[PDB]
Formats: structure tokens, C-alpha cells, sequence
């Protein structure tokens, strides 16, 4: 990667340690650059939700797939649930988001708890397949918590048939007091709910789809047990992308698993990780892997840095591994150490074809967790690490193995009081990345990597700018 | 008044010191009792807003008059403003509330500041006399504060012609996401805005009107200066009720002013105060006064208790003065010491034909004050005493008089975060009074006075019940 | 009632205002006095759980019935649920408490939430009707929240057949690390769980049973609607005691309802309330009521004192009504104003044949509510008032009635960090009452009423003693 004159430090670079120098730009606006990835995962944005049991669910899968990003299902899940989630995701409209369907016999407490499942801010009360009312935080408040939803003072909704251009739903909702609108099928049955900002995003973002035009989905597999059989079964379950994840991706078990999956000839791209060394990436590439995940330790849920001292500054690892993979022709997605959109922008700047966010999406409306409330009423959610789920494995043996196993770390990921949904944070990330391209002056991600000028940044440098 | 057996205390009774014992009741529901007053002020509810410069304005005047209560304009106001307010109030629809009219050239900051002028929670953007949009706290937030209101994302409103029964506006607004509705004149021009709870109140409350069917209004006059000329001028200005208010209503100046106003033969009922003694009430009645205001010191803005030790427990004073006036045939409105609806209920229980609330309405949306915000974002407003305005009066003389004048007391009257409007607190007061009648078993206020059973209550007794 | 020489106040007496002077005693120990009630409700202790939707459930019903107290089911409940609760209560062992039955397929989160349903502190994992393990707060902590209960490290339990005397289960559990013990049926199926303190209470308390030896239960009915049909249906549902409750028990609707129920000849004792006057009690007695509930306003969830000023100090009302009822031969249970066991002791001292606790049991493990946790981890629960459920009653009519309806008051009732169960607080109340009898020197409640010496107590007097 390009480096500024006189910048020869005797130290590695992390996201906390780097900045990009803007260059001569010909890109007029941020909308003139495309974020389509070259890695072959078929995501139009370089954002993938990590394989978290607390952050990767069907709601995030469908939402991010409609927004143009891949979602990797967490490992150690019964294949029945995997198939159910895949079928649910593949049966989603390409433009309209699936709302919170509410049966008339649901309680007010259940409706209130379900209202925060999505970022729309409203849930649809549907009877016999036809939407009959709308609920929100306003009408729900004050009424008895275990009363039925049939007397929650259903509000009026803007009804339009499926197929209208986003312009029509937008200006129809220009003066609507409620941001959401019920997208209705031609027969009158409810097909989904589309929002004002959703209408805006329908043109900016192009959903990531497979050859059959269905929302792409991914899943993660470990190394313990028969990796080949599990990978083949998940591939038949409908997963578009297969990911092999482990705490240490440079062990011989990783190489054996990658070799087995490559020999399976499943046809899906191969994803392995994580390694923070160039030699590990070359070994994984030679083992039959197309994609190499990088980063062990910088992960916000990773504890091994404090317990063992292992790890690496993320930015130097990602740039070195990306250079090695491009020398071997492979492609790399950065994983770990992501807390701000600048982290994502630098991760693509280092050369990564795609990015792995991780625990940041734990603070979303659609994450598969419980939105509990603190004293200050600030919404937030708890992010968990997998620990043994990314580690290679009788009651005696189980307890003996678990004694030395690192505990499941817990953090309080705060929700934005206004922009709490995954949609607007994704918008922020995409806007930051587009601004990075405009400052560099690149029309696409490969040009962003080629034409970037990269500097080293210290701790005192972050005092510059608004936090 | 009726007193419980064995209750012969050697001490006076205040609102803090009394309770009412329920008796045999024949009134089925609270809606079966009428709150029409006998005092002749023509108010269908026993609530009058005090003569506060910070609490008595045109908005409170019109709102409370439409709700069935009289409003007394504060003294020491230029008669031009008095006439303007009277003309504004007399030109108000009997059912629909006047909204916050917003010209399209107003700024976002002005719109936000005006939105809290009324309890509707929304303001009407009106162009060429026709309403074109609706604004609220939702669309106003986020947009630039000094941007025009023409790009504040006006919302849709429910439009109905003037004359529809409250049932029609109610069920038309049953499923409306916005509580307010634009009441439009037959020609298409805006006539007012009516709310869901306003539609509910349109049947429960009957507005207080004069012989010409216009919202009744009242004004206050002092004793300093020519009382007769000022009273005659305000009567010609359109004030329905004339009130003579002073700190001490038992002085000879009060008697002279009452005699002059009675000799004026203005035709309006005579109101004088305040006296906390029976002999003062008899003197005021003999001076030519029909109504005697009672209470000096219990007022939440009154300071004379702490400065001089003067005053009286309110409840004993009001009951004694009401008994004296009924013996002389006069009628009395209790003034001061009102903080809870139980205070109002006891004030009517003592025998008062009407009640004076005072500083409690300072914590309202419609009060003529500035709604400032604290750290906890709790809305509140400051209540001021008149001081010298209720006291009998060169730079030397002015400063010499002002040195000994009691300072303008200031208090922080908190707004209810949900029920901040004057409408819902008035509803609470009326519900409490109706519950008092139902517990007593009285069909009207005279029966409430006649059939009430009254007990004495100590400090430890208030620990009973939910605060 | 007996009154101390020179005690002729001109003021009523509440629980905050009274104390009992100990007299010449012949009762050696507290265990030598019996708390059997004379009112005919058949409760061996003078404690009844109020008709609260948040405090009266099947768990409280069975627990308090086994402890010797009646439980009144709240009104406005579908008779199907009433019949289900009655059948559940009547099918409870006379000595052993019903534990928290846990299926092996339950999650750790569900087990943790259910563990606080009872005061035992442990839940039984039962498979095919046979208990296979024990869970508590210790083994549940640390393990994954959505893991199955089959791998929660089930502990060992003390197994005994049903029929062993409490001595045997006590000394068998003398050195048991776990207080609870699984009471097993002779065939091996689980019949219940009995605790060490439960074994202790099995001799002190005698469960309240009907003629068929089944745990007695009670239910509450309002006055709106057909009172006779509802009362007859609940009587056929299996309710032992019928209670007619309303906000104002002196209205003509109350008299009509009592007359109808008395004419029904249902055979159950008649309970009506609440009235705080002797004349109301006489009217209710003449209407065909055997029991008169007393107290409106002192209730910790009652708001009418602050809204309307109505009410009465509880102690004077209860003593006067008890004297009137005993003159007419009727019996009275005090209701409202109960926060300490001294309140109960004085309520029986005033002459009440039984006591109504109310919101105090809202802070229990077995109350039908959600045990949420604060920052200080102190357990507590929210107590609600019925409001309109104790008041006499289209969308327009519904909303119009609800506008004037008093809001559902909410309070934070703190749980004792150690003695959080209903069992130990009931023990405290019974110990206080027994101590009161010992200080008076009475062998039973009628002797307690007859031989009591009663004094008046001020606010400064409560500073005596440990709070
Ligand atoms: N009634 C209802 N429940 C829903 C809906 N969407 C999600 N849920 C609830 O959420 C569960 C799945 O949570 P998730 O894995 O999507 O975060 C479902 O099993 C169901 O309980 C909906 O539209 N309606
Ligand atoms: N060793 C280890 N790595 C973890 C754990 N939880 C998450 N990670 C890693 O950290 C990444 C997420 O971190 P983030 O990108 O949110 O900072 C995951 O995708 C995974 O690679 C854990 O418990 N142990
Ligand atoms: N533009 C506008 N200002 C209003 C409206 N109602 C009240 N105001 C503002 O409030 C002032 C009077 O305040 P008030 O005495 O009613 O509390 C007016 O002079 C004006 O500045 C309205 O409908 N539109
Ligand atoms: N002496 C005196 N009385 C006041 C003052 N401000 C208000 N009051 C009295 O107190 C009443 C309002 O008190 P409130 O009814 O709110 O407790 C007024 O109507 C007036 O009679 C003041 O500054 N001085
Ligand atoms: N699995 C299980 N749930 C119980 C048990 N006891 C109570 N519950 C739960 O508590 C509900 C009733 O709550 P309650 O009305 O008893 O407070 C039941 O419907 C069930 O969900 C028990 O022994 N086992
Ligand atoms: N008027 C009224 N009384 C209530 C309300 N909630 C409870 N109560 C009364 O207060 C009693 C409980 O009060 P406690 O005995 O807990 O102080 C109830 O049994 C009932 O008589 C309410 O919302 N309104």
C-alpha cells in the first residue's frame, strides 16, 4: 500500500494508529461511487454481520441482505433452525421489509416487546391475512399491559399495492404523520411494510441476491467434528456462502477442514479464519480456500489479548494479509476491531475486499437479543463472545474442558436514542466509506485500494476533530 | 356545616386539616351530577383562574370559558389590552379551540416555541386563510432551528366542516394517528382545531356563556385610584364580571370602592376580597357587594404569613364566611391554598359557591409564561405574586414605597410530563369533585353543601392513601 | 372499646394515632393463644389477601389457605379462570406446598424466572411425574441462559413418602444443606415439596378448610351488571366465600346487590364494603349482609383522599363499625391502611373480626406479578389499584367514562432481601398479634377485643422504639 514520505515506523499499525491522506479527486459526489465487492460473496456493500448468536438472526439476515450485505449464520445451531432461517430469508420481498405481524389476540405487553424487534417503530395488526391496524409506542403507552391488542386504538396506515416505484411511496409518505406504510399484495393480503427512509434506501442500495434473485445468506461452521458432512448439509440447506471460523486459523485442523471442504466441490466460495500472519494466509490459500478472514484479538468480544497477550494490531495484519492474498490472487475480509465507520473505511483502505463488523450490530433493534432498559431509559443490548464455539474441542470430560475455557465475555452495547435501527447506522457506515472514496478520488473499491495514500497516526492525533 | 360526633377541636381547620365522610348516596355515576354554580357568575364548573399576570391570559380565558369556567383578568393592565383580549375571547367558537396559527414564513424556532402555547400538541400552518399543513414535536426535531416552516415536512390532517356533532369528529379521529383535527369553515377557511379529548369534553362540559352566547370573561380592579371610572370603563370594554381584589379587603378603602361601584349601577355582579373574617364579609355585603372573596395568606404565592404572621387556615375561614354570607344571602368563592383537587372538593364542601385556584394553573401549556426546560427536561413555569398590585399605593416616593414593598415571590411549578395541558388537569379536578358528590350522594352543589358530613383530619392522617 | 382515663380527644383515631396499653396477663407464651376468627369465614388466622389482580393469585390462594387464611379472588375475571383457580386450590395437599414443577425441556431463563414464583427458593425438575433433580440460584448462575435445564447440574434432594409427621421431615432436614425437601407420593410420583420452615409451620398453623377438608377460597364481585347471576355462577364454580366490593359501599346500588344476593339464598356468608360510617354498616346489615368491609381512602393504593378529600382515619371507622355490627350482631373485617403488623394488631384490637391487608402482599415471592430487579439488586414488585373495577360503570361512551376515571396508581413495594416470601412475613404478623394478646392477656380474639385497653398516640410518640 502507498505510504507517506518519511513514514518508516518500527511499529505495527492498527485502526487507532492510521489515517488516510486525501488525494486528487474526480468523483463529484458520494453517490457516484459503487461499493460492490470483488471477493465473490456478491455483496454490494462491504458489510457482513458476524457469526454471533446474539447478533446474527433472521431479521438481521433479511435486512442486511436487502441493504446489500451478506450475513453469516453463527455456528453450533441445529440445522433445522438453519434451514428455517434460510427459507424465511429467501422468501422476502426484494424491496419491502417484513414488518412485525401482530395477531389480534396478542397482549399489549407482547406487542410492546415485539415493537422493538424492527427499526420501523410500528407493528402491523393483521387479521385473516389483511392488515387492520397500526400500533406504535404512543397508543401502546398508558393502556393496560395485558389487555388485548384489539383495543389498543389502532391507527390508520397508507395502503399501496406492491409494484409502485419508490418515488410514489415516498411522496405518498411525504406528508404522512407515520413514517411506515403497509405494502399490500394485489389480492389485498399483507405483503410487507415499507418506510419513508426505506423508500429512500430502495434506490441508493441494491439488495444482494443469488442467481435466482433471492436474498443471499451465509453460515459458519467450526472445525470440531465432521466438517465436510456439516458443510455439505448446510449447503443443501440453502446457504449461499460457507464460512469456517475458529479462534486460531493456523492450526493443522484448519488446514484439514479447508482441504476436506475444497475436495467436497460444493461450489460455494471458501472462507477461513482467522490468521494475523501472511504465512497463515498462504497456507489457507494452498489448502483450498478462496477467502481468508483475518484478526484474532482486536475483536471487542475477544479476551485472549488480556488473558494470553496474543493478537496483533488489526490494520497491519489486514494490509499484510491482503497484499499476500493479492499476490496469491486470493481475497480477504477484515475481522475484529470495528467500532466506528472510520474503522471500516480504513479496513477497505488497507486492501480488504470486505469487512466483518462484529459486536457493533449488537446495539441494533433487529439483533436477536432482549432490549432491556436502564435507569436513564437508554436502550442497549448485551453482546456475547462465542469462546468455545470458535475453539476446538462425559460429564467429567465436559467439566474438565470447561474449567480452562475462557468465560463468555459480556458488554453493554448502547443503542442510539434516535438512530437505534440497523438501517441508519448502516447508512452512516456507507456514507463514511463513500466520503473516503471521494477524498481519495476513486470510482470503486479496487481503485480505492490502488489510489489510497496511507499515513501513521498516534494517540494524540485523535484529539483532532469532534469525538 | 355538619360535623362528626365528638369533633369539637380548639383549633381552626384548613384543607390540610379536613376530610369528608361519605354518606348514603343515590347518585349512580359521576356524570349524573351537575357542577353549575349558584353564585350568579354563570360558570358551569366551580373553577376560576386567578388574576395572575403569569397565569391569566387570552388563551386560558378562552379555554376555561369553553370548559365552563370564568377567568378574571389581572389588574394593572392597559385597558386597550383588556379590550383586545375581551374581543378575542368573545370571537371564539363555542366548541372548537383556537389553534396555533402558523404563517408559512415563520421559523422553526418560532414554531417550536409556539407549539407549547396550547395543549393540542400540534400547530396549524395556514396559508391565505386555508390550513395547508400540520407540525408537531416530531417533524420539528432534527431540522435546522432557523429554517422556514415551509420545509418542516407538513403532515396530513383530518378535515371536517364546522357543525358536525362531536360523535362524528370522535369516530373520525378514533383511528387517526394525530389526536388533533382541523375544524374548517364551510367556505374552506380555517375556523379552529378540535381534538379527540376535546371531542370527548364537548359533551361533558357546557361552555359558560353570557346572554349573547359568547365566552364569558372577567377582570380585576384594585382600590388605588378612581375605582369607579376604571370599573365603568372595563364594563364598557366587554367584561362580564368585575372583581375588586386587594391584599386586605377589610380596610375602609375597600368599603369606599365597593360603595362607589355599587352606586355606579353597572349591572355586573360585585366581587370583593379578600377577608378571612365573618365581620369583614358582612361589612362587604352591606357595602354593596354580591360576592366576597376569602383567604389571605394560604395563597401559594402569598408571603405575608412568613413576613408578618397574618393569615388564617383556609377551610375554617371559608366555611365561616360562607355561613355568614348565606345568612345575609350573599355568596362566597374560596381563594388561596389550592394545590390538589381535594382542596377544591373541600372548598365546595365548606360552602363556597365557587373556587379560586391561583398558582396551580401556572403549570399549564396555555399560561401566559415562558415554558423553559431544566436538565431533566421536565417542563415547568414560574409563578409570580402581584404584591404591590394587590396593595394600596416622584422617584423618591416610588423608591421609598418600593423599599418596604414585599418582593415578587417566585416558584417553580412543574408541568406534568404527560398531562401538561390545562384541559386534563381541569378534567382531574372535575372528576374529583364529581366523586365527592357521589360519595356524599348529592345531585348538585347546593345539595353537596347541605348533605355533607365534615370531619377533622390531622397530619398523620394524610399518610393514609397513595400520595 | 375501653379507653384510658382522661383520653377524650376531639379527633378521630387511625393506626398511626393509636397504641394498646398492656394489662394483667395470664397467657404464658404466644403459642398459648389461638387466632381463630369468629366471623364465620373459617380462617384460623385473621389475615385475608385483598382482591388485587396483582396480589391475589392461585399461589397466594393455596399458600395462605394452607397457612389458615382466606383469599378473595379479584373481580372482573373470566369465570373459566376462576373455576380453574378454584379447582387448582381445592386439589392441594393440606400440609405440603406445591413446588415449581420444571419440565426437562425448559430453558435456564425460564427456570430462573420461575424460581422466584415461590418462597421455597428451589424448583423441582420432574420427568414422567418423578422428580429427578433440584435447581436453585446457585447452580443456575453462570450457565448459559437459554441452555436446557437437563444440564443445569441438578442437585440431590431429601426424599420422603407422604404421611410422615413434621417431626420426621424436620429432623431429616435438620442437617440438610438445602432447606426444601421433595414430598413424594407412595407410588413414587411427586406430590409436593415441604420446607424446613414449612415443617415448623405445619404444627403452628392449622390450614383453613371447608366441610370437605379442602383449602378454602373466596372471590369478589362488583355491582355493575347482574350481580345475582354472577354470584350464583361463582358459587357453583366452587368459591367458599362471596365478597361484594366497591369504591362506595353506601350507595343504593350496593343495597340492591346485597338484597339480591341475600334473596338468592346461596348459603355462603355475605361480604359487602366499604363503608366508613356506622349508618352504612346498619344499612348493609339490614340489606342482608353478614360481613361488612370498612375503609375507603386509607388504602395504600387508594387515591381518592388526594383527589377528592374523602375518607376517614381507619381506626376510628373500624372501631365504630365493629361496635355497630356487634350491636346488630354482624361482624366486620378492617380494610385499608395496613403497612406494619402493628396495624393488624390494632385492627383486631378495635374489634374487627378479621383483617384485609392489601398492597403489603404485593411485595411477596408468590404474588401474581413480575419480580424485576433494580440497580441495587433489591427485589420488588409493583402494586396496582383497581380503580374502575371497584367503581360503578360504544367507543365514545367508553372513552368518555375513562377520561374522568382515576388512573391506576403504581407503587414500588420492596421485597425483603432475606425474608421475601409470604410465609415469613405472615409469621411476623402472627407473632406480633400473639404478642399483642400476651400483653393484653387474652386467650382468644373475642377476649382480645373485650379485655383490651386502648390509648391515643400522636406523631411524636412513634419516635419511641426502633423503627
Ligand atoms: N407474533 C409475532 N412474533 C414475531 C414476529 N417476528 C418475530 N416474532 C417473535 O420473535 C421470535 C423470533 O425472534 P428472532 O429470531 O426473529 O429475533 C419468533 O419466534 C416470535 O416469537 C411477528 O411478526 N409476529
Ligand atoms: N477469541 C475470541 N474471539 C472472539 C470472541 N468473541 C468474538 N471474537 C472475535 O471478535 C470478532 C468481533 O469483534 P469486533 O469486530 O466486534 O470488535 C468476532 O467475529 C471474532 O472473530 C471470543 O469470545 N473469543
Ligand atoms: N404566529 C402566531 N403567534 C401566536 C399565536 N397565538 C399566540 N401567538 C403569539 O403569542 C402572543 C400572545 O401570547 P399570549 O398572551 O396568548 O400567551 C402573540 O402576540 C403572538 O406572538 C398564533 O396562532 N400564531
Ligand atoms: N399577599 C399576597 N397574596 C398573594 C400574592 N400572590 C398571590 N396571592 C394570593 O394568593 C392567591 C393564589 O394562591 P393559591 O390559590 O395559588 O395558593 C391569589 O389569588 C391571591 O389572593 C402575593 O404576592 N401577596
Ligand atoms: N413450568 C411451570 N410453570 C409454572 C409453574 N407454576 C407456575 N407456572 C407458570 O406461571 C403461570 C401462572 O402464574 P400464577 O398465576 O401462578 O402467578 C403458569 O401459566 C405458568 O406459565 C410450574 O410448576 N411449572
Ligand atoms: N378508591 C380506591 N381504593 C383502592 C384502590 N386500590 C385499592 N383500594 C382500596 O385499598 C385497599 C388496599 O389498601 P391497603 O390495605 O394495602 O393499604 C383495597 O382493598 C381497596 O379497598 C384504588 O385504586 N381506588
Amino acid at each position: 500500500v502507498r505510504f507517506l514520505d518519511g513514514h518508516t515506523p518500527a511499529y505495527d499499525l492498527t485502526y487507532n494508529d492510521v489515517f488516510v491522506v486525501p488525494g486528487r479527486s474526480d468523483v463529484a459526489s458520494r453517490f457516484d461511487v459503487d461499493l460492490s465487492t470483488v471477493d465473490g460473496s456478491g455483496t454490494t456493500i462491504p458489510v457482513v454481520v458476524a457469526n454471533m448468536t446474539a447478533v446474527a438472526g433472521r431479521r438481521m439476515a433479511e435486512t442486511v441482505a436487502r441493504r446489500g450485505g451478506i450475513v453469516v449464520l453463527p455456528q453450533d445451531l441445529p440445522i433445522t433452525a438453519v434451514s428455517e432461517t434460510v427459507d424465511f430469508v429467501k422468501s422476502r420481498d426484494l424491496v419491502v421489509d417484513t414488518p412485525v405481524t401482530l395477531s389480534p389476540e396478542d397482549s399489549v405487553s407482547d406487542a410492546n416487546a415485539l415493537l422493538h424487534k424492527r427499526a420501523h417503530g410500528a407493528a402491523v395488526v393483521v387479521f385473516e391475512g389483511r392488515p387492520i391496524g397500526l400500533v406504535t409506542e404512543a397508543n401502546c403507552a398508558g393502556v393496560d399491559r395485558f389487555a388485548r391488542v384489539r383495543d389498543i386504538a389502532l391507527s390508520d396506515f397508507v395502503t399501496a399495492p406492491v409494484g409502485t416505484d419508490p418515488r410514489e411511496v415516498f411522496d405518498l409518505l411525504e406528508h404522512a404523520p407515520i413514517d411506515v406504510a403497509v405494502m399490500t399484495a394485489p389480492d389485498g393480503t399483507l405483503a410487507g411494510v415499507l418506510t419513508r427512509t426505506g423508500a429512500i434506501r430502495a434506490g441508493i442500495y441494491t439488495p444482494a441476491v443469488d442467481a435466482k434473485g433471492r436474498l443471499r445468506i451465509a453460515a459458519a461452521v467450526g472445525i470440531n467434528g465432521d466438517v465436510g458432512a456439516k458443510a455439505q448439509a448446510l449447503a443443501e440447506a440453502g446457504a449461499d456462502l460457507l464460512v469456517i471460523d475458529t479462534a486460531h486459523g493456523h492450526q493443522a485442523k484448519m488446514l484439514d477442514a479447508i482441504k476436506a471442504v475444497a475436495s467436497l466441490d460444493l461450489g460455494l466460495p471458501l472462507v477461513a479464519g482467522n490468521v494475523v500472519s501472511a504465512e497463515g494466509t498462504r497456507d489457507l490459500i494452498e489448502a483450498g480456500a478462496s477467502i481468508v478472514k483475518v484478526g484474532v484479538g482486536p475483536g471487542a468480544m475477544c479476551t485472549t489479548r488480556m488473558m494470553t497477550g496474543v493478537g496483533r494490531p488489526q490494520f497491519s495484519a489486514v494490509v499484510e494479509c491482503a497484499a499476500a492474498a493479492r499476490q496469491l490472487g486470493g481475497h480477504v475480509w477484515a475481522d475484529g476491531g470495528v467500532r466506528h465507520p472510520r474503522d471500516v473505511a480504513l479496513a477497505l483502505a488497507a486492501g480488504a475486499s470486505n469487512v466483518m463488523i462484529g459486536s457493533w450490530f449488537a446495539g441494533t433493534y433487529e439483533s436477536p437479543g432482549d432490549l432491556l432498559f436502564d435507569r436513564d431509559d437508554r436502550p442497549y443490548k448485551e453482546s456475547y463472545g462465542m469462546a468455545s464455539k470458535r475453539a476446538v474441542a462425559s460429564s467429567f470430560d465436559r467439566a474438565r474442558k470447561g474449567l480452562f475455557e475462557e468465560g463468555i465475555s459480556t458488554s453493554r452495547m448502547s443503542l442510539d436514542p434516535a438512530r437505534g435501527g440497523v438501517e441508519d447506522l448502516l447508512d452512516h457506515i456507507t456514507s463514511g466509506v463513500r466520503s473516503t472514496c471521494t477524498y481519495v478520488g476513486a470510482a470503486n473499491l479496487p481503485e480505492l485500494h490502488e489510489k489510497v495514500v496511507l499515513g501513521v497516526q498516534s494517540a494524540a492525533g485523535f484529539a483532532e476533530g469532534h469525538p
